[PDB]
C-alpha cells in the first residue's frame, strides 16, 4: 500500500551529516510517506510550532543537551484530537519511515503537547 520517498532518507542524511538542518517533518501525502518540511531553526518552539495540533506526524530533532552531547530523536506524533483513520494509517506505516533512519539514538511517542515539550524530551534524552 504505502511507499518511502527517496527524499526522506536523503534529507535525514543531510541533517545527520553537517549543520544545515535541526528537525524535519515527515507525513502521509494514503500512497507515499514524504518530508512536509526541513528547518535550519535551532528555536525548539518552532518545532513544536510545525506539529499541527489536530493531525497526526513523523518527525526527526537533532537534539542538543548538556561539555555537550546531541541524539537524533524520532518523534511520532499522534495527538487525541486527530481523526482514528490518520492515527490508524500513520501507526501502521510508522515502521516502513523508522526502519529507513540509520542512528536513530532516542524515540518519542507524543499524544499531547507537553509530552513533546522540550524539557520532557531532554529527560528521555538521558
Amino acid at each position: 500500500g504505502v511507499t518511502l520517498n527517496d527524499a526522506c532518507v536523503e534529507t535525514y542524511q543531510q541533517l545527520k551529516l553537517g549543520k544545515k538542518l535541526k528537525y524535519i517533518i515527515f507525513h502521509l501525502n494514503n500512497t507515499e510517506i514524504a518530508v512536509e518540511k526541513s528547518s535550519d531553526s535551532v528555536d525548539y518552539d518552532n518545532f513544536l510550532a510545525d506539529l499541527p495540533e489536530d493531525e497526526c506526524r513523523w518527525a526527526v530533532y537533532d537534539l542538543e543537551y548538556e561539555g555537550k552531547r546531541n541524539k537524533l530523536t524520532f518523534v511520532s506524533w499522534a495527538p487525541d484530537s486527530a481523526k482514528m483513520k490518520q492515527k490508524m494509517a500513520y501507526a501502521s506505516s510508522k515502521d516502513i519511515l523508522r526502519r529507513a533512519l540509520t542512528g536513530i539514538a532516542v524515540e518519542i511517542q507524543g499524544t499531547d503537547f507537553s509530552e513533546v515539550a522540550h524539557e520532557n524530551v531532554l529527560d528521555k534524552a538521558s
